[PDB]
């Protein structure tokens, strides 16, 4: 869907945004700082569950550039597994926030974060 | 959910790109230069109908900035016009992909481009 390879730069960056902004709204209610609304939560966690499908398919052949590190491309397989690892850790988040289970949204809401900084660690500049 | 009014301006420019992407990557197949794959359509306008519903909130009391003309915010009640506009156009977008009819689809993007005109002409700069 990308006319020029910086398309789908632009396109991933503006994905990472919006999962950064409905995931990371939820950490005051995680730590009990804002209140826990179940519907809200719920609701949130959808659009994230969206979101969180959405960036990975613009790092597709050919589209190195932004703050991606080469090795995107170099061992596309490691990166790979580990946005398919962070998708299934937002299916669980995805099912504590069905349950309205703010101790399970917690523990999934931690899951979902180390799956954020891992591939951060290996694939980020 | 933003820290800053600059935030927001960040995530409405970013959701908007988002929306960009998954309306415009459709026009091949509106017209007929890409195959229609009905399936693969209304999975897109799933998505897009998750993206469109989610600028209008980051155009919050005192968010003023961006690209924005300041007439969102001094005559915020005609954007809102305007914004629920666009989203009922992509509710007929979203009948016309989950019917599977390539002929409804191009009426219904042609409504739906429309609108994303008649917003811009008045508070786009
Ligand atoms: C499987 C890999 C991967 C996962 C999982 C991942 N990220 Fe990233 N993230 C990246 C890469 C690669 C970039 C740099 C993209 C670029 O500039 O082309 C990035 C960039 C970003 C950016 C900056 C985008 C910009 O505007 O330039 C943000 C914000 C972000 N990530 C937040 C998150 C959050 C929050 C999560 C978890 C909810 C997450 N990411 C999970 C790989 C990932
Ligand atoms: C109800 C008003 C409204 C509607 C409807 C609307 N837009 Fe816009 N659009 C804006 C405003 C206001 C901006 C500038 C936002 C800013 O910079 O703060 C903008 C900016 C943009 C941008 C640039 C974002 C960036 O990266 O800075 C794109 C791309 C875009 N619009 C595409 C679209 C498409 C495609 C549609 C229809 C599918 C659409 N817009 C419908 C009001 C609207």
């Amino acid at each position: 869907q990308f006319a020029k390879p910086e398309d789908a730069v632009k396109y991933r960056q503006s994905a990472l945004t919006l999962m950064a902004s409905h995931f990371g709204r939820m950490t005051p209610v995680v730590k009990g700082q804002a209140p826990y609304d179940a519907a809200q939560i719920k609701a949130n966690v959808e659009v994230l569950k969206t979101l969180s499908a959405l960036p990975w398919a613009a790092f597709g052949p050919g589209t190195e550039g932004g703050d991606a590190r080469p090795e995107i491309w170099s061992d596309a397989a490691s990166f790979k597994q580990k946005q398919q690892a962070f998708q299934d850790n937002i299916v669980k988040l995805s099912a504590a926030a069905d349950a309205g289970d703010l101790d399970k949204l917690r523990a999934a809401f931690g899951d979902v974060g180390a799956s954020c900084k891992a591939c951060h660690d290996a694939y980020q500049k």
